[PDB]
């Protein structure tokens, strides 16, 4: 019969090995022909695998590219002007790849064009809170100073934004051993370390959920009218420059002024780790250069949607969609889970040339442009927006499979925690140990959840992936499911070979998953939820998980503010508002929950009217006004923190107006400010709870 | 049986009467006592009609009254500072109502208080060519000076931003003979027209959609966070007053300065209509003196909800509403719209109570606070967007159901265009000559199409009433039908005794319909309209109606530009991508009529999927960034004009980027932004057709 298990059954780990092969043996750099080539290639192989129809959708955005001729490089000059040492100008090819054409060099996607010249500050993480240490604790001034900082923690783009707004004239990024480099490993090709000529690319954007930075709001189609590059959305100002470990301990060793504050900032480098600025006395007269000449150009970038019609539900789709762009081979991100896709893709396909088809749409997507800042997945949302907001049910993201072989990390709106409990109670770990026992099993057992006994961890959404703009713009219910690896402390750094040309098909094979077994378990967790998404009768979402979440959440943002106990007193700041319109939800979907459970079930429009109602709930969290100065994040329980893109901030409205208040000047404005901020939030989740009354 | 026609048939002209009657005893001014108490008397007697629940949606919200102990008035003072003529305190009342207690007296709500003294300008109608002519052609500087404009042609309010703009420190506000006496018919309490001491009270805000000055964008309930009087939204800064003929004939008869520019700046009065600044020779040195102590007060107010539970489809809304509120005994605004409102409830719950149910559910509302700014719907529809742009099928408004007796006067949705052309086929004309005829014969007659032989004309929706949310904001279908008067030319300006305390159910019952047959007319008009909405199997929507009307949108802005073709040249602005999005809505929505028609008719999730892509349809011109310093505006293709609230714009964004460009100091900013509007109407043109393509 045609049910989950035959789904599930269908997918094979020799296939996943062999897709994965088949997408890291050349670079898909966005906008480049082999990218283009590849999605032609996808095009074509899911239309084979069954689907009902699959099409190319291309948009022309901004992207940004080192001048081939005129390379990126980074100097310490003398008092002479002589460049007397130069950082490198590629990484070493990994083995038999160094005859490989069009390897894009280690550089900051966005980055403007310049040559300043000046003294160094480390900046640590370049974090809010290491700015805050420098200026308020250590009186150091970063204003006409070239920053370094070392990768980690949070995203690179706020520490760019964080290191401009303290008047830096350029940023250095360097991978420390600290964060890169796992005691008792080997470098790659022997292990799965990052070798000390390895430099993580990336983009340097802040976006806020706009996309393309020259059309915001609107697709970038053949007749889009463009911003022009001096009001385009979240370029940087200064310029940036990526390097490896080699080339930081030459930059950080002659080092002088203050000594690190403390242990927190010292990494694993043979140096002081001195603040600075500037250098030692010896070289107190030696300067850093930096000669960045990339350009940003606008280019055509194609992503692929394949759809697999509803036999019963057309107009409800299930989406699972990942990017298909990387920044050289992507042996991991993304094409660990690009090659996921491929085979949920050709097993959906299988059951359909049987006749069977699910009860709701599924779309497949193989986005572009991911890498330089989710352009392809908004663009297409962008387009798409108001067939997505009346008929999107879940989003479902599909970047690496793997970026450890430790256990499973799922991050999900509550709406989707009961079907991820329930979908891994029924899937077999893959796990050493752990022979004949559940993923529900291991995963609870190696990643314990902080608040209850005998369940997992599941955490917010952030951003930093093409869930956002479905998930924060639209209100769309997503999720997503990888294996990782042990420490979650360390989570938003990434894995060592990140964005780095040694991320290849053999550093997977060799090193993460030599059999595909991890890449087969977040198969079936992947697949498994877009089939339960789309076929099951009553859609598989718990309102009641909200509920609880939103407690714990209040309960969080009420502590924040109870650190300020005589403002609250003098501005009369309440959160009586907020707790009541939760209490109200809790109520309300408790009888929503009753009445699912005893509704006339021969009755379709019943049924339906209650499938609206839970697809509706994630939408009922989006403000159309948006939130303060980011118009293109709407949701009011999650939105990405102002401090770091890649982490999910609770009530973020409330947060930011809360965040360092006892520095702001005028606190009657600032108070009042917290307070707009909690009327919004308790308004929003009492709206949300009546989408779940009785209807009429 | 139960049926359409059992339904028009238990409307009775004789209940229309007594309601009517019953509702214009004693003032009922918004935030009053008087006011509350009607409140609890409807939601009384809809629940005896039948209704399944009435409740009371209260909001707070900020109201403007005069004060009752310093009255306000316009003084003529001499050099001395004696003032030697001031206005009416109080409209003489009418017969039989002098000792009624608590008429407000004439004034404008939300003037902030002042008391300004200077020369007098005469603006004519204050319309934005008028000033155009007063500072560019004839070079007359109102800076400083207070500015006497008669009513009439646009909404006040738009009168006094145009004032403030020009720099007046005051404006005068009449009712002119011309506008409002109509030739041969005798004034109030003998006939239908204005007499010399009746003035026109009303609100002079400029909200552009917010509703609350102090919300915009929540609902104003017990625990919202208001904004403060400096930040509230939509308020003039100038102080405003309005007063009768015979006072404005004292103001105007010693006017100097510059004749009047052409004849149609000259009234009906027996003054020369110059244009000032100032008096004549002898009375130069005379100067007038405003004096305005109206107060700004956050005042409950109260909204009657009425809800008719929906046999199939109880989460599909369409809603019936109109106001209660009324400047003084509101006999025919609005009383004559809401006394038909009461008799539609009372038919449907006849029906309901010999078991009868519609099979979408009905809700009925009273609004308050219509008069100061369309308060109480726009609170309601802030606090319920969520379900409302889910569920809401269509809005059929219902204010004063006459403003004369000559034809029909229909302003609505392309949407329901078909609905009200087959509707008015199957009702009898009540017009004398049309007996035996139908309604659509009576009006076609009267009022044919400017662009269709055989065809009656039906209006765009601007704005001026409780539409406005539901439409402009949300992207319901919405429409509103009346009887009006002859000659539509001067449709702006109000029938003679508008806001006037002489509006009284003596003028509706002696003067405009005694037999209230046009009030029935407009009750099965109405009721009509409703009952097909809430009943069709298939919504009575018909896109192809909106794709005829899009392309007379496109060759109609595509026009305006033209005048300009150097510029079009230089700046290569082109219409093609609006005219083949245009194209593209008109073939997509060709082939969605064809499975209207041919679908499986036994299939009702087919059905589900085509009336919600009806449903949908004008909610796919909403914009969610809205338009430009317009955020309430979101409809793309239709908003209240800049210049006029009352009426409304095509393609307002591209209409208002090409207003006035040959004034603009930098063409090239200039001619970019029409090019910007040009994409996103042509972008929202093809995502709305794209909701009627196949679904997957
Ligand atoms: C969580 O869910 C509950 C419902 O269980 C909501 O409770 C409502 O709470 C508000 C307070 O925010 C109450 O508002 C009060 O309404 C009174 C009148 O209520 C009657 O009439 C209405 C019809 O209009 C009915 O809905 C209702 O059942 C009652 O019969 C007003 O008189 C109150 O105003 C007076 O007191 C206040 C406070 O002291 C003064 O400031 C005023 O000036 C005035 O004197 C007040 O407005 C409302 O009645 C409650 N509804 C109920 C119990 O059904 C919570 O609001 C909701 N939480 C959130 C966050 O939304
Ligand atoms: C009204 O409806 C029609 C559909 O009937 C839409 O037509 C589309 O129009 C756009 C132009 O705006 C066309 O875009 C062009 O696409 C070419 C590739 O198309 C092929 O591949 C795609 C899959 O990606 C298929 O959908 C498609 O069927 C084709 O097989 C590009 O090569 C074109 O770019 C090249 O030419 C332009 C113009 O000279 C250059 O600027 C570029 O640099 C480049 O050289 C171009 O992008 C699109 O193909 C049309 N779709 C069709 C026919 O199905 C209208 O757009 C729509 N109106 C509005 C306002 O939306
Ligand atoms: C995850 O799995 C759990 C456990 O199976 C699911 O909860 C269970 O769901 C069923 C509904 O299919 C409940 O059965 C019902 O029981 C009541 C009597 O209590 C009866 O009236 C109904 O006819 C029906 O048989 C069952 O109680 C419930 N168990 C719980 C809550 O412990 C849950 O729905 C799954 N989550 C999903 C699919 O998202
Ligand atoms: C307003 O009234 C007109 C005239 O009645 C309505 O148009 C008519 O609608 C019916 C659909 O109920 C059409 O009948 C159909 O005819 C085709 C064959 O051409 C057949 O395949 C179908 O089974 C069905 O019988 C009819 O053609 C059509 N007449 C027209 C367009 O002239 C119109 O729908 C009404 N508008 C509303 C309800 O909004
Ligand atoms: C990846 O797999 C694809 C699909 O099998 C390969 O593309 C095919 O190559 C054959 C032989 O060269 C051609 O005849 C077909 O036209 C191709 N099919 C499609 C759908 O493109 C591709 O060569 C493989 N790439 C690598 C690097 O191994
Ligand atoms: C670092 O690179 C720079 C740029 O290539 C080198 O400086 C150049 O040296 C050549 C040959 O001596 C001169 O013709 C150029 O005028 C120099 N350019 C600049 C911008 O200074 C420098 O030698 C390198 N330093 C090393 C390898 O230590
Ligand atoms: C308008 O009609 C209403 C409803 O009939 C009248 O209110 C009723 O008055 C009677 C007798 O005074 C009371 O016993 C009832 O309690 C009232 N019913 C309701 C539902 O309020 C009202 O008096 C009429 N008003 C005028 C001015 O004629
Ligand atoms: C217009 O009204 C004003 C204000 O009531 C009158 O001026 C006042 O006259 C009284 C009695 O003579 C004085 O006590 C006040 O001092 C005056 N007030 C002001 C503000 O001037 C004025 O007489 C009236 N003019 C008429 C009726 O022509
Ligand atoms: C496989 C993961 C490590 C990929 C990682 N995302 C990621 O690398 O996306 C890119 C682009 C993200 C963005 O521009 O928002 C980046 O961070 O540089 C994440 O989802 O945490
Ligand atoms: C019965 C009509 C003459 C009522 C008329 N509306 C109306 O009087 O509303 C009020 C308030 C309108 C507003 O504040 O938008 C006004 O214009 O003063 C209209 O709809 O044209
Ligand atoms: C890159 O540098 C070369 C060599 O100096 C120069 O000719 C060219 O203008 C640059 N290319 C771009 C795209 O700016
Ligand atoms: C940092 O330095 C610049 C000038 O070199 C100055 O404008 C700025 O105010 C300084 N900030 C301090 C001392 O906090
Ligand atoms: C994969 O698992 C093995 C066994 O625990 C371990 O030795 C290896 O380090 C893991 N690989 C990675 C990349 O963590
Ligand atoms: C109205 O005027 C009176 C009398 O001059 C004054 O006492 C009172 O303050 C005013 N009322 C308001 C509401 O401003
Ligand atoms: C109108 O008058 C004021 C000063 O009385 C002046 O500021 C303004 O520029 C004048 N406008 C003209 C002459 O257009
Ligand atoms: C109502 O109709 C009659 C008959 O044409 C006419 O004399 C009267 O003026 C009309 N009333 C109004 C208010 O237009
Ligand atoms: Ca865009
Ligand atoms: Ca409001
Ligand atoms: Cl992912
Ligand atoms: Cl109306
Ligand atoms: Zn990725
Ligand atoms: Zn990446
Ligand atoms: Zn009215
Ligand atoms: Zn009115």
């Amino acid at each position: 019969k045609h049910n989950m298990k035959a789904f599930l059954d269908e997918l094979k780990a020799e296939n996943i090995k062999k897709f994965l092969y088949n997408f890291t043996q050349i670079p898909h750099l966005a906008g480049t022909e082999q990218n283009f080539q590849l999605a032609k290639q996808i095009q074509s192989q899911w239309k084979e695998f069954g689907l009902d129809s699959v099409e190319l959708a291309h948009y022309d955005v901004l992207l940004s590219y080192p001048n081939k001729t005129h390379p990126n490089y980074i100097s310490i000059i003398n008092e002479d002007g002589n460049e007397i040492f130069n950082t490198s100008l590629f990484e070493p090819p990994p083995p038999g790849y160094e005859n490989v054409s069009d390897i894009v060099p280690p550089f900051s996607a966005f980055s403007p064009q310049g040559m300043p010249e000046g003294d160094l500050v480390y900046v640590n993480y370049a974090r809010t809170e290491d700015f805050f240490k420098l200026e308020r604790d250590m009186k150091i001034n970063c204003s006409g100073k070239i920053v370094i900082a070392r990768y980690g923690k949070v995203f690179r783009g706020n520490k760019v934004k964080n290191a401009q707004l303290a008047g830096a004239k350029g940023v250095i990024l360097y991978s420390d051993p600290a964060d890169y480099f796992a005691p008792g490993v080997k470098s790659y090709p022997d292990g799965w370390n990052l070798p000390g000529g390895g430099v993580q690319r990336g983009n340097i954007l802040n976006l806020n959920g706009a996309g393309d930075p020259l059309t915001p709001g609107y697709p970038a189609n053949e007749y889009a009218y463009r911003r022009g590059i001096a009001e385009a959305v979240g370029l940087p100002s200064i310029p940036v420059h990526p390097i490896g470990y080699y080339d930081a301990q030459k930059l950080l060793e002659k080092m002088g002024g203050s000594a690190p504050p403390d242990s927190s900032w010292r990494g694993s480098l043979k140096v002081p780790y001195n603040v600075g600025p500037g250098f030692t006395g010896n070289f107190s007269t030696q300067k850093v250069k930096m000669h960045i000449h990339s350009t940003n150009e606008v280019t055509r970038i194609y992503n692929v949607i394949g759809t697999l019609r509803g036999a019963v539900e057309p107009d409800r789709y299930v989406i699972l969609g990942g990017h298909r762009d990387s920044w050289v081979f992507g042996g991991i991100d993304p094409q660990s889970g690009a090659a996921v896709v491929h085979e949920i893709v050709r097993s959906f396909g299988t059951l359909k040339k049987e006749g069977w088809r699910p009860r709701r749409t599924i779309l497949f997507a193989s986005w572009d442009a991911e890498e330089f800042g989710l352009l392809g997945s908004t663009e297409w949302a962008e387009e798409n927006s108001r067939l997505l907001q009346e008929r999107g049910v879940a989003y479902i993201n599909a970047d690496s499979s793997i970026e450890g072989n430790y256990t499973l990390r799922v991050d999900c709106t509550p709406l989707m925690y009961s079907l991820v409990h329930n979908l891994t109670k029924e899937l077999k770990s893959p796990d050493e140990g752990f022979e004949g026992k559940s993923l529900y099993e291991s995963w609870t057992k190696k990643s314990p959840s902080p608040e209850f006994s005998g369940m997992p961890r599941i955490s917010k959404l952030g951003s930093g992936n093409d869930f956002e703009v479905f998930f924060q713009r639209l209100g769309i219910a997503s999720g997503r499911a990888r294996y990782t690896k042990n420490w979650e402390t360390n989570k938003f750094s990434g894995y060592p070979l990140y964005h780095s040309v040694y991320e290849t098909y053999e550093l997977v094979e060799k090193f993460y998953d030599p059999m595909f077994k991890y890449h087969l378990t977040v198969a079936q967790v992947r697949g498994g939820m877009v089939f339960e998404l789309a076929n099951s009768i009553v859609l598989p979402f718990d309102c009641r998980d909200y509920a609880v979440v939103l407690r714990k959440y209040a309960d969080k943002i009420y502590s924040i503010s109870m650190k300020h106990p005589q403002e609250m007193k003098t501005y009369s700041v309440s959160f009586d508002s907020l707790f009541s319109a939760v209490k109200n939800f809790t109520e309300i979907a408790s009888k929503f929950s009753e009445r699912l459970q005893d509704f006339d079930k021969s009755n379709p429009i019943v049924l339906r009217m209650m499938n609206d109602q839970l697809m509706f709930l994630e939408r009922a969290f989006i403000d159309p006004l948006g939130l303060p100065d980011r118009p293109f994040y709407r949701h009011v329980i999650y939105a990405p923190s102002s401090h770091n893109k890649y982490a999910g901030e609770s009530f973020p409205g409330i947060y930011d107006a809360l965040f360092d208040i006892e520095s702001k000047v005028d606190p009657s404005k600032a108070w009042g400010e917290v307070k707009r901020q909690i009327y919004v939030a308790a308004f929003t989740v009492q709206a949300a709870a009546e989408t779940l009354s009785e209807v009429a």
